[PDB]
């Protein structure tokens, strides 16, 4: 019983059992209700799913309430588990204290203790809240986030008709101080579980030398349209669990994207994986917008095109598409300029 | 001997400008800022706008603008030789470097990004359409003010004689500038003179000038006095910088280049921190602590997402440098 085998049942054509998802402080009130409108405007409100929101401490009734009115569809706070939001036991804090404490200043998010909580909770816990097991689908979205186009299709619905597993939009090489064992990890698990190692991986998307080494490229996490099931799988379960033991989300600072991308191109065929060329999306400092001019034109984008990210050097959106044998689009080297 | 402020305090309605360097594909987050900078205080306190490209605009991008910005607007086409190779630089090791460095870090493999920088740091401030005023506001496309802003900014500038103001600060990552500390300092130790007696090298350094700690003003957002750009301590500065090779051969970008000259050349007393000003730019944020500002000033952003005294921005630093006292939930930032 593979991977696939727990994923393919949720491929009948009836209504996908899906749900938005948002991780949220109390403080991101702005960000997250500015969000909520692109979401409501640019398809809630032809498809409408309903949304979890969920956060480490509890919501004020303040929030709730502008929430509840900015959404159109059924919405549902939660809090999350102690247990999915605190240090495992086997976790040196003294240790964990001074890597914050040194890497405060060397990059982003370096020194904050509540960040790598919220990335392991992204990697190992979100998917299953109490408020997600009825679901077989998710979107995430976060605070501060545009929809630059109408989608005029169910996404849902369509990832289901199409059997795709695994949905993102902007694509990035991670920064390398941030996971320096994270692919040791990583390649000694498939080693160990070769039978998780699907045999029409996508690892030419991870790696240049044949998974030798990272090339560092992951899909970026703030947006995933996916199948709840991946993460629940055998081989997703047993692969968290061993980076979770290995010690990074708090030795070093181990982002839930290339946490999850590893995953999805490791353990599912390749052709499980979507990129929507066609979704304009915005999250600080990234842009996707669609180029295709039709696309883009029949679905009244608010994107500059030049500014879409997917191309450009430092994204992996080159990566992805010869992964794939995806033609590319005619102009896609301007991007390089 | 005149000094760097002697050339600056003859300056102290002010002779200002907004500017901003801007292509034709990047229209609608131009227009989207404009917007922004039209409601928070253009109408309010009107002043000519300056756009600047290295290449020639579309008519429907003047019209567009000349529309929505209810001041004068002025456009320009930048001086050939202000973008392109100086003659002294090799172009196939440039190519090697960033064919090389392309996916290394943000906007390694790019040309047209190293052009842009260098043209910050030593050109924008000569444009035949700058040289009538005395001060400048940078204005990128894509940005939000989160608040109204009810005063005259460039006004207040002048009656407090300050020379360069910000809102964010960061760190910078240090592969795209290797030798700009040491190019920077060797300079300094053959200019003396340029070093004011009461400067911020506390805001770049720990170790008092040994090692840069990566420290600088986000050029993004700038409103400045022209005349410090213009000083010749300055122009000695960049023509340096220039003939070291490292907006080439690394990837200097202009923000540390502006910061380590401001910093280090003006007595301290010259740099501002709009702490009121309500800004955005991807992907940070400057929003007021301060309730009654917040308040007064209609502000639209999260105060707890200010990026000011997160870890990796600057704003501790720059308060410890300046003597200012933080506010007092700064280490909440920090969680
Ligand atoms: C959970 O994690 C914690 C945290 O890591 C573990 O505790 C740590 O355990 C390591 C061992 O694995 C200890 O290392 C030894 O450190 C001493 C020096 O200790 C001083 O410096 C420390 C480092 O300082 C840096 O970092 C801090 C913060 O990050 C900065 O502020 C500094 O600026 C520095 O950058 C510092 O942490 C220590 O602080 C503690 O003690 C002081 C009092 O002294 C207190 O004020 C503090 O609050 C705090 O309690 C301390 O200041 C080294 O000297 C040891 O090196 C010897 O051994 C090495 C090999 O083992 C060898 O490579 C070295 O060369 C050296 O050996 C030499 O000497 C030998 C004996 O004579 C010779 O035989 C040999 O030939 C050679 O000549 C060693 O590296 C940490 O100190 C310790 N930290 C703390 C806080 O306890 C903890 O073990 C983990 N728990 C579990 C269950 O696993
Ligand atoms: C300009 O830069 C190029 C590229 O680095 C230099 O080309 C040489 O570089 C190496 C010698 O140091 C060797 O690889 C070859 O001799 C040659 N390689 C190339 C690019 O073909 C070149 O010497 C530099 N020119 C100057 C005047 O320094
Ligand atoms: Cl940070
Ligand atoms: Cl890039």
């Amino acid at each position: 019983k593979t991977t696939m085998d727990y994923i393919t049942p949720s491929f009948k054509a009836g209504k996908p059992k899906a749900c938005y998802v948002t991780l949220v402080r109390n403080k991101e009130l702005k960000g997250l209700l500015s969000s909520i409108k692109y979401v409501e405007n640019k398809i809630n409100k032809k498809f409408p799913y309903p949304w979890v929101f969920l956060n480490d401490e509890p919501f004020t009734e303040e929030f709730k309430e502008a929430v509840t009115k900015a959404v159109s569809s059924e919405v549902k706070f939660g809090i999350l588990p102690k247990e999915h939001w605190s240090y495992p036991e086997w976790i040196n804090q003294t240790k964990a204290a001074e890597i914050r404490a040194d890497a405060a200043t060397k990059y982003i998010y370096g020194g904050s203790e509540s960040y790598r909580h919220m990335c392991r909770y992204q990697s190992g816990f979100f998917w299953r809240h109490e408020l997600l097991e009825e679901y077989d689908w998710y979107w995430r979205v976060e605070p501060d986030i545009k929809l630059y186009c109408d989608i005029n299709y169910d996404v849902f619905k369509w990832m289901q008709e199409n059997e795709k597993v695994y949905g993102f939009t902007v694509s990035i090489h991670e920064y390398e101080v941030t996971i320096p064992t994270l692919w040791q990890t990583s390649m000694d698990f498939i080693k160990k579980n070769p039978e998780y190692l699907d045999e029409n991986n996508l690892m030419s998307f991870l790696s240049n030398d044949n998974g030798k080494t990272y090339n560092l490229c992951h899909f970026w996490s703030n947006f995933e349209i996916a199948n709840l099931n991946l993460w629940r799988s055998p081989a997703y379960r047993e692969y968290f669990d061993t980076l979770d033991h290995q010690g990074g989300f708090f030795y070093e600072r181990w982002g839930d994207a290339p946490v999850h991308s590893i995953a999805a191109a490791l353990f599912l065929p390749k052709d499980k994986i979507h990129y929507f060329s066609d979704i304009g999306y915005h999250h600080p400092p990234y842009d996707n917008c669609p180029l295709d001019k039709e696309v883009y034109n029949s679905n009244n984008c608010e994107c500059d095109q030049g500014n879409d990210f997917t191309f450009q050097g430092y994204s992996c959106g080159k990566e992805y598409y010869d992964a794939q044998g995806l033609v590319k689009p005619k102009n896609w080297k301007k991007f390089r300029e």
